[PDB]
């Protein structure tokens, strides 16, 4: 089997990405959060504390007839953003671009954060990490991807985020016409449970490549890409005026700016993120400051490569017995 749905950007500035996805019998389409960085598929539901709720589209399960309570089981999350979720779970049937999974946990809210709240246009998230990250106690549960994986003509997913524009999540299948040249494959560590992987560097600008092994996950679920504090003052030491505010919480830049390109390695490839991804444009309504899309990952413990690079390049997350990933310009 193979599925394939379209992913499209919640606002302007590709803040996050939702793709729908049906639960339940009927089918009831909620706009859900790819994450690659958790292993949780949680919805706005029914159960959702009704003052917490404001706009999104709610899983409720009394109207599916497949939905069955998981007993017992309860999850909780907290991402790095410091937002949080937590509930109990019920099984589903859940479809994403025609790819069917049945018992599918299905992690109903009763408690989100304020930011959950905040964001009418996600109904929730569909982890894409490992299993092994899953919050759901006392019976660990797994992920669409891992559940899928069996039955699927490969087991891969592929990200296709845009800039500024739809993309695609595709499973079970390389789709040959969605990248240019050769897709080169890294290997993983599964040992903190993500797309773990290590690049071979990066280039700010127009600037020689400078080889050195920076260790990151692949997280569609963050918005911007975190790097060493040594490679982020690089970066920004080429636009003038632009410096690292307290008060804002990162890199700001000033709006007049072109912002140069950003090249990342994988093995011996090079993916190029055009400067205008790293824009994110005022820090305020009318602001002439600008957010700088690419921030330090110090104090964070991990780098990440988030939207910011993921969406210069086509990504495969590779599920094999060795996992791998493989980035294709595009
Ligand atoms: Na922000």
């Amino acid at each position: 089997s193979t599925g394939s749905a379209t992913t499209t950007p919640i606002d302007s500035l590709d803040d996050a990405y939702i793709t729908p996805v049906q639960i339940g019998t009927p089918a009831q389409t909620l706009n859900l959060d790819f994450d690659t960085g958790s292993s949780d598929l949680w919805v706005f539901s029914s159960e959702t504390t009704a003052s917490e709720v404001d706009g999104q589209t709610i899983y409720t399960p009394s109207k599916s007839t497949t939905a069955k309570l998981l007993s017992g089981a309860t999850w909780s999350i907290s991402y790095g953003d410091g937002s949080s979720s937590s509930g109990d779970v019920y099984t589903d049937t859940v479809s994403v671009g025609g790819l069917t999974v049945t018992g599918q946990a299905v992690e109903s809210a009763k408690k989100v954060s304020s930011s959950f709240t905040e964001d009418s246009t996600i109904d929730g998230l569909l982890g894409l990490a490992f299993s092994t990250l899953n919050t759901v106690s006392p019976t660990q549960q797994k992920t669409f991807f891992d559940n899928a994986k069996a039955s699927l003509d490969s087991p891969v997913f592929t990200a296709d985020l845009g800039y500024h524009a739809p993309g695609t999540y595709n499973f079970g299948f390389i789709d040959t016409t969605a990248y240019t040249g050769s897709i080169t494959y890294t290997a993983v560590s599964t040992k903190q449970g993500f797309w773990e992987w290590t690049s071979t560097g990066y280039a700010v600008g127009s600037g020689t490549f400078k080889s050195t092994s920076i260790d990151g996950i692949a997280d569609t679920g963050t918005t911007l890409l975190y790097l060493p504090a040594t490679v982020v003052s690089a970066y920004w030491a080429q636009v003038s005026g632009a410096k690292s505010s307290s008060s804002v919480g990162g890199y700001v830049f000033p709006c007049s700016a072109t912002l140069p390109s950003f090249t990342f390695g994988v093995g011996s490839a090079r993916i190029v993120i055009p400067g205008d991804y790293i824009d994110f444009g005022p820090i305020s309504t009318g602001s002439s400051s600008c957010f700088g899309g690419i921030q330090s990952s110090a104090g964070i413990g991990i780098n990440i490569f988030g939207d910011v690079a993921l969406k210069a390049a086509f990504v495969v997350f590779n599920g094999a017995t060795t996992p791998t990933l493989g980035f294709a310009s595009k």
